[PDB]
């Protein structure tokens, strides 16, 4: 149908902007912190502590398969990536403090993309 069409083409729109939102995202993350899943090989007890992990290229991933339907689902994902981090390391290390950083230059993109994503519909 040609309805069908019509919300492909928005889901479409809205993984650009995702796209675009989540490059910005990562811009903020220069020492690569957040980049990849943590190791199992090299933090084999992770999943003792962190339940749903989370990281830049696993939302990379979910993105290019048109995988996140709305803003705010992209959302729960890059506040995972913090979340756990904060969590799991302690307030004293760089793990800690980069989520800090990442949490508070991210909200400046995220205020004008929730902004975006209402107006362009």
């Amino acid at each position: 149908s040609m309805e069908q069409v019509a919300m492909e083409l928005r889901l479409t729109e809205l993984t650009r902007l995702l796209r675009s939102v989540l490059d910005q995202l990562q811009d903020k993350d220069p020492a690569r912190i957040f980049a990849q899943p943590v190791s199992l090989k090299e933090v084999p007890d992770y999943l003792d502590h962190i339940k749903h992990p989370m990281d830049f290229a696993t939302m990379r991933k979910r993105l290019e398969a048109q995988g996140y339907k709305n803003l705010h689902e992209f959302e729960e994902d890059f506040d995972l990536i913090i979340d756990n981090c904060m969590k799991y390391n302690a307030r004293d290390t760089v793990f800690y403090r980069a989520a800090v950083r990442l949490r508070d230059q991210g909200g400046v993109v995220l205020r004008q993309a929730r902004r975006e994503v209402d107006s362009i519909g």
